[PDB]
C-alpha cells in the first residue's frame, strides 16, 4: 500500500505538499471573522474575493519549491495538488462563494493507517477544496489505499451563529471558554488539522471549525482500532491543533506555553515528556493573514531525530539541537502568511512503521 | 506606434497570420534532414522542390481563414503576408535553391517593444522568405515602427556540417547533448522562434538553426534594455522553443514533459509556476512533415485569461479551464502538418501593455 501512516514521527517516505498558486482571499463572512485576528479584518473586508497579493504569492511559490527540493534530497517522495483557479464563484442550494486555495493539505486530508480521509471543512470558501487533491487520491486508491470522505456539510446558515459576539480576540477566548463557537452542532463539520496522531490514540479539540458532531463522527468511524480523545486548551487558536500541541515522537510533545492543555496530567501520568518551546521571533510587521505567530512550533518530523524547522527561528532550532534532533532549516517566511508552517503545508501519506500505543 | 509588444500574453490587438499558399517541399539538404523525423526523409527526398500536396494545402487554407475570422471576432486586427510562388529557384553566389513558404510568421519576425526584427534564418530554402512580409513591415515603418534586419548569412557550405552523423532522432539527441549541431559558428544565424519573450528578459536556445553567434548578435543588439538568456532542454526539438517552453503569463510557463529545462531552478527560484501539459492526442497517422506532436502546447494567448487552443486537443483544453483560462477552440489539424500551431502561425505585432520584469 502506498498509503500508511500511524503517527507524526516514523521515517517519512511520501508526502503531499501544498500550492500557493491562485490563492484567493475568502469573502469576509462570520466564520472567517471568527478565525482571524482583528488586525486583518479590514483586509478581508476589502480584498475578499480577490487573489492574495501576487508579489507575496510569488515569493511563497519559490519558498515551497525549495522545500520540495529539500524533501526529495532527504529521500521523501513529493506529490503536489493540481493547479486550480480559486477565484471561481460556485453556488450550492445553500450558499454561494468563491474559493480559498490548496495550500494546506493538513487542513483537509488525514491519513490513519492505510486510509486517507477527506475532512468536510467548515468554511464556505473551502467547500470544493477537495478538487485539487482528487488526482493524487484516485491514484492511491487504484494502488490499494482505502479512501473516505466524511459527510460534506450543507453549510447552511444553521451551521453558524451569525451573531457570534466577537469584537476582539479577547472576546472569542472568553466565548470559547464558555463553550460558544461560531459553528453550531447543526451538522458534523471539521478540519483534519484539529486532529493529531499518536498510533492508537488520536487527539482532537472542539474548535471554531470542528464541532462535537464532527469529532463523534471520526470517533465512531475509527472505533475500535483507534481511540479519539478530546482535549482542550487555555486561549486556543480558533482553528487547528498543530501549533498548540504538536506531538513529535513517542511520548514527546511540544506544548505551546500560551495555550496550556487542561488535560496535561493525563499525559504526565503516561510518562510523556512535555516540552514548551521558546517564543517565536517572527517580526510583528510581517503579515500573517491567517494563523498566530506560533507557526515556529508547527514543525514536521522526517523521523524521530530529524525535524524540518524554520531557518529564521533560531531559538527553537537550538532547543531541538540540545535534544539531539538534527535540524533541517528551511525558510518559508512568506508561505507562513497563508496560514501555515511545515506541518500545515504537508500531509504525510507514508511513514515506515507499525500501529502502536504510546499512552500505554 | 502600431508596433508594440513586450511579451506573449498582454491583450492582443494586432497580429500577422501566415499563408499556406504555394508552399514548397524544401530540397532534402543536410539542414532539412537535421530538423525532421526519419519517417519523412523519403518524402523530402522524392517531393523536394515540388508543392506540398495540394488537397492538403486547400484544407489548411480553409482552417486558417476560419482562424482569422475568429481573431477578428475576438477584436484582433489581422494582417496577412503577400501571396508568392515559393517554387521559384533562386541563386546566390553561395548556393542555389527553391523556397518553402510564408506559413510561419513566428519563424522570421519577432517584435521587441516598438521594434520589428527579421531573423536571418538558417535554411537555404528560407533565404528569401522575408519578401512575403515587406509590404506589412514598410507600412509599420511609415507609421513609426523601428525596423531591423539581423545580418543575412551567406549560408555557404561552411555554415553546415555536411557530414553531421544523424541517422535517427536518437542520434541527433545525443549529438545535441554533446554540443554538436548541423550549423557551425561560421557566421550568425537563427530563427526568431527560438526566442520567447517575458518583458525585460528573453529566453533563447542554441538549436539546429540558431547558433551562439546568432544569440550573441541578439544579445548585443538588445542590450541594455533587454537581457537575452540561453536555456537548454533534454531531448530538444531540432528547432524552435515554443512547443517546449511556452510562456503564457507573468511568471507562468508551459514546460513540455518530454523536454525538461536544465535551468528550471532559475525559474523556481523566481517563484514561477511551471505547468506540464497533458500529452497530445493527435493521431500518429496524421502527417506532421515538420514538427513533433507537441503542437498542442504551441498556444497563442489573446490575453492572460483567453487562449486560442486546438479544438481536437481536449485534455489540454481542460487544463486551461481548471486554471480559469477561457479556451477559444479552433481546428487547424491540417495546417499543423506544415510545422506549426497557433504561436507559429502568427506574430503578435501589438499587445496592450508596458515593459516589465517578471524574473524580478
Ligand atoms: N493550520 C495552521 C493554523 C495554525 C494557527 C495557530 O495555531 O496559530
Ligand atoms: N515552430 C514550430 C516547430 C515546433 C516543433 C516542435 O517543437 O515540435
Amino acid at each position: 500500500c502506498p498509503v500508511s501512516s500511524y503517527n507524526e514521527w516514523d521515517p517519512l517516505e511520501e508526502v503531499i505538499v501544498g500550492r500557493a498558486e491562485n490563492a484567493c482571499v475568502p469573502p469576509f463572512t462570520i466564520e472567517v471573522k471568527a478565525n482571524t485576528y482583528e488586525k486583518y479584518w479590514p483586509f478581508y473586508q476589502k480584498q475578499g474575493g480577490h487573489y492574495f497579493p501576487k508579489d507575496h504569492l510569488k515569493k511563497a511559490v519559490a519558498e515551497i519549491e525549495e522545500m520540495c527540493n529539500i524533501l526529495k534530497t532527504e529521500g521523501v517522495t513529493v506529490r503536489r495538488p493540481d493547479p486550480i483557479d480559486w477565484s471561481l464563484k460556485y453556488k450550492t442550494p445553500d450558499f454561494e462563494s468563491t474559493g480559498l486555495y490548496s495550500a494546506m493539505p493538513r487542513d483537509i486530508l488525514i491519513v490513519v493507517g492505510n486510509e486517507i480521509i477527506e475532512a468536510p471543512m467548515a468554511w464556505r470558501s473551502r467547500f470544493f477544496e477537495y478538487r485539487a487533491y482528487r488526482s493524487i487520491i484516485k491514484d492511491y486508491f487504484h494502488r490499494g489505499a482505502k479512501w473516505t470522505t466524511a459527510p460534506k456539510p450543507t453549510m447552511a446558515d444553521e451551521l453558524y451563529n451569525q451573531d457570534y459576539p466577537i469584537h476582539s480576540v479577547e472576546d472569542r477566548h472568553k466565548l470559547a471558554a464558555q463553550g460558544k463557537f461560531v459553528t453550531t452542532e447543526f451538522e458534523p463539520c471539521f478540519d483534519a488539522a484539529d486532529f493529531i496522531r499518536a498510533g492508537r490514540d488520536i487527539f482532537a479539540q472542539r474548535s471554531q471549525v470542528t464541532n462535537y458532531l464532527g469529532i463523534e463522527w471520526m470517533r465512531r468511524h475509527l472505533a475500535p482500532d483507534y481511540r479519539v480523545h478530546i482535549i482542550s486548551f487555555k486561549d486556543p487558536n480558533p482553528m487547528h491543533i498543530d501549533a498548540t500541541f504538536n506531538i513529535i515522537g513517542p511520548g514527546i510533545v511540544l506544548s505551546n506555553p500560551d495555550r496550556p492543555c487542561h488535560q496535561i496530567d493525563l499525559f504526565k501520568k503516561a510518562g510523556w515528556t512535555i516540552i514548551t518551546p521558546p517564543t517565536p521571533i517572527i517580526p510583528d510587521d510581517h503579515p500573517l493573514w491567517m494563523s498566530s505567530k506560533w507557526l515556529s512550533m508547527n514543525v514536521l518530523m522526517l523521523d524521530e531525530k530529524r525535524v524540518m524547522v524554520d531557518a529564521n527561528e533560531v531559538p527553537i532550532q537550538k532547543m531541538f539541537e540540545k535534544l539531539g534532533i538534527t535540524t533541517i532549516k528551511v525558510n518559508i517566511r512568506n508561505a507562513n502568511s497563508l496560514g501555515g508552517g511545515f506541518h500545515c503545508w504537508t500531509c504525510d501519506v507514508r511513514r515506515r512503521g507499525t500501529l502502536q500505543s504510546y499512552l500505554d
